[PDB]
């Protein structure tokens, strides 16, 4: 394997004698050979595990290597001034000053000069991240949202311009905002140049997707692919109209691009410095647990995979420290943390305790979730969970069956209520959701809806406000960085309109898409409306999130209630949280709280607690208290 001096060597080749002598004494150059000494290393050894010694990884990587010094090279200041700031404060992410929240620019705010003029709403609430759905170029009618991408330069015209988005991303920046955008890297639209070239046969694309020329392949993987959108498809692939098959893991318009071929891994790496270089703080890296195909398994989680994230990882290290990885894996729990690492994913989603947090509110029983924040939840150093309530899809139950025996639940049966529980086909349900995805074959499904038509506030239930203050304090409150989806603030409901779109009547997903509602959003301010309330309430959490550093961190210890339906756990030794999941008073005796000082300050009230008598807590309240 190469080594990184004599690799430099060979970058400079392309500079005269004079221009060389220049750019070694240059601070640029002087940066990235230093960044190169230190994280190369990962680099070769990650890329080595994965392709070996295959012809192709020598070139390949020089021909990287000089495309990130030219990344660099361009790179502004003012994010170069950002990388050192990260190089040297790895834990920002674990701040409790950070929170954030997700939108579509076109549901949210029209376009991305009318994202702009939202810029001082998300101030009010206090963002410091924000992370905007896929804005670039994607079939017309039918593109999942976006996460079909016919070309990763090209901004989506109804969005604006690329020159837009700089704009966009420099005022996010002014206002304090970290900018967060998707990487959607294990797959492209079918209309994407990559793909139209690689099915014609050109020899320039050959090897950059999984096509056969029958089913015989296709048939063999089919054996132990799980299916995503079974609606769409079954198993893993999708006919051309030339007769072969093609892989494809989601909607049958998404090839999986082949990362067996080193010329993919490189041009990946391209379409990331491209994104870096916008000024882009943190990517989402979506469908991480897909990226590498194996017969014989689930092509799901396999070794090369996170390999694969660990070489894109040293790259940033190498041209844009700035950038970090938002891991997008909603698999099971113990698959779900090998993402999770400083050299990986700094941060990930935290799928277990969003599922989990809907389970205790449907069945006012926090056993799964005491279990999963007292032996899941805490992370290796420099690394956090983005803990959420609700996101642009649908609800997945992915709990672990092993953890759930533990505590005498059946797996496969508990999903079965949640499912009829959440869709409103239980008896005295308070939500309103909708079906995603029913598979016939297995009996599994997962759930559509917003926050507030999952509550009940779709009919008025007077315990719905509480429910979502409850919900999001924990996310707020746990220890990692909260995501908010945006409209939730102000109990947004769902989508009136989409069950009778034909673009978007067999995705259930786009019932929890709503758009920006003037309405709600002209009541946050009063008091006496559900959304005022909601709104003051979680802004109320935020303030307190951000100022109080009783939060910060992301590790946590949990607190035995003795109260099967109350929450318990503490942040740093001084934060006591409480939070009762029934809809009745609940208790927490005095008995269980003799080890506690006499008396102290809840942060969600404002009044002062004793702690040496019976604390009774109302139906779905939230006490955050200063125990030091
Ligand atoms: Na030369």
């Amino acid at each position: 394997s190469p080594n990184s001096q004599y690799l430099k060597t060979r970058i400079l080749d392309i500079y005269t004698p004079e221009q060389r002598a220049g750019i070694e004494k240059s601070e640029d150059w002087r940066q990235f050979s230093r960044r190169m000494d230190t994280h190369f290393p990962k680099l070769m050894n990650e890329l080595d595990s994965v392709y070996g010694n295959n012809e192709a990884l020598l070139p390949m990587l020089e021909m990287l290597l000089a495309q990130a010094w030219q990344s660099y090279s361009q790179r502004n200041s003012s994010l170069k001034d950002i990388d050192i700031a990260r190089e040297n404060n790895p834990d920002w992410i674990l701040s409790n000053k950070q929170v954030g929240g997700v939108c579509y620019v076109d549901l949210f705010a029209g376009d991305l000069k009318g994202l702009k003029d939202k810029i001082p709403y998300f101030q009010e609430l206090g963002l410091t991240y924000l992370h905007l759905m896929p804005l670039f170029k994607c079939p017309e009618g039918k593109s999942d949202g976006g996460y079909a991408v016919s070309s990763y330069r090209d901004v989506n015209p109804a969005l604006g311009t690329i020159g837009d988005l700089r704009e966009v991303i420099a005022a996010l920046h002014e206002a304090g905002i970290s900018a967060v955008v998707d990487f959607i890297f294990n797959h492209t639209s079918n209309e994407h140049e990559w793909a139209q070239r690689c099915a014609a046969g050109d020899p320039l694309f050959d090897n950059f997707y999984y096509i056969f020329p029958d089913r015989r392949m296709p048939d063999q993987y089919d054996r132990t692919l799980r299916e995503i959108f079974p609606d769409q498809h079954p198993g893993g692939f999708s006919q051309l109209e030339d007769g072969r098959w093609v892989w494809t893991t989601f909607n049958s318009f998404q090839w999986d691009l082949n990362y067996s071929n080193p010329w993919v891994f490189r041009a990946m790496a391209g379409e990331m410095l491209f994104l870096a270089n916008l000024g882009v703080d943190i990517l989402r890296m979506d469908a991480v647990a897909f990226i590498w195909k194996q017969m014989g398994t689930s092509c799901e989680n396999l070794p090369q995979a996170h390999a694969l994230i660990r070489a894109f990882n040293a790259v940033m290290r190498i041209a844009a420290p700035a950038v970090f990885f938002k891991s997008e894996a909603i698999v099971h729990p113990d698959q779900v943390v090998q993402y999770i690492g400083q050299d990986e994913c700094q941060i990930g989603y935290n799928p277990l305790q969003m599922a989990l947090l809907w389970n205790t509110l449907a069945t006012r029983e926090v056993n799964l979730l005491h279990q999963a924040l007292t032996y899941r939840h805490n992370l290796p150093e420099h690394t956090a969970w983005v803990n959420y309530v609700r996101s642009h899809d649908d609800i997945g139950w992915t709990f672990a069956d092993e953890d759930a025996a533990y505590l005498g639940i059946s797996g496969y049966d508990h999903r079965q209520f949640l499912n009829r529980f959440f869709v409103n086909r239980f008896d005295g349900s308070f939500a309103r959701g909708v079906p995603f995805q029913y598979n016939p074959s297995t009996g599994d499904c997962r759930v559509s809806g917003t926050a507030a038509a999952l509550v009940g506030l779709a009919q008025d239930d007077p315990h719905a406000v509480d429910r979502i203050k409850l919900l999001y304090s924990i996310a707020l409150s746990t220890g990692g960085l909260p995501l908010i989806y945006l409209g939730d603030e102000v109990g947004t409901l769902n989508d009136d309109d989409w069950s009778q779109d034909s673009n978007k009547s067999d995705d259930s997903r786009w019932a929890h898409r709503p758009r920006y509602n003037e309405a709600l959003y002209a009541q946050r301010n009063d008091p006496s409306t559900a959304a005022g309330q909601i709104y003051q309430d979680l802004r109320h959490m935020i303030a307190v999130r951000q100022s109080n550093p009783r939060f910060d961190g992301g590790r946590l210890v949990t607190f035995n209630t003795n109260n099967k339906h109350i929450i318990g756990y503490i942040r740093n030794n001084a934060l006591l949280a409480f939070g009762n999941f029934s809809e009745y008073p609940q208790t927490v005796t005095a008995h269980t709280l003799q080890a506690m000082p006499f008396k102290a300050h809840d942060l969600i009230g404002g009044k002062t607690v004793s702690l040496n008598q019976d604390l009774t807590l109302q139906p779905y309240q939230v006490m955050w208290l200063e125990i030091a």
